[PDB]
C-alpha cells in the first residue's frame, strides 16, 4: 500500500469487477478503475496514469489476450504489468498469453490474501 499504483480491473461481469476492486481496497490500493472489456480498457489506458492491469480473459468485444497484445505492442505502455484472470469453467490458451508476455495468472474467484501473494510475486520478479 506504500506503493503508488493506479490499477485497472477488467471483467465483463460487473459483480466480479467490484469484488476485485474491493479486495484491492483491503490491500491498501485505493486508486482502482474498472473496465468492462478490452475496448473499454483501451479508453481508460489511453487517458494515462495506469500502473497495473488485472484482466479477465474471455470477454465480449475484445478479450484479455487481445488486450494484452495491444498493450505489449504500445511504445509507451509496453511494460505495463498484466495479471491474467481465468475462470474454472474453461482453461484458456495459456501458451499464447505466455508468448505475449503476460505478467502472471490467477483463477477467479480469489481472496485478497491470494491476490496479495500474486501481486507480490509480480512486483518482486519485475522489480517494482
Ligand atoms: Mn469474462
Amino acid at each position: 500500500a506504500d506503493k503508488e499504483l493506479k490499477f485497472l480491473v477488467v471483467d465483463d461481469f460487473s459483480t466480479m469487477r467490484r469484488i476485485v476492486r474491493n479486495l484491492l481496497k483491503e490491500l491498501g490500493f485505493n486508486n482502482v478503475e474498472e473496465a468492462e472489456d478490452g475496448v473499454d480498457a483501451l479508453n481508460k489506458l489511453q487517458a494515462g496514469g495506469y500502473g497495473f492491469v488485472i484482466s479477465d480473459w474471455d470477454m465480449p468485444n475484445m478479450d484479455g489476450l487481445e488486450l494484452l497484445k495491444t498493450i505489449r505492442a504500445d511504445g509507451a505502455m509496453s511494460a505495463l504489468p498484466v495479471l491474467m484472470v481465468t475462470a474454472k469453467a474453461k482453461k484458456e490458451n495459456i501458451i499464447a498469453a505466455a508468448q505475449a508476455g503476460a505478467s502472471g495468472y490467477v483463477v477467479k474467484p480469489f481472496t485478497a490474501a491470494t491476490l496479495e501473494e500474486k501481486l507480490n510475486k509480480i512486483f518482486e520478479k519485475l522489480g517494482m
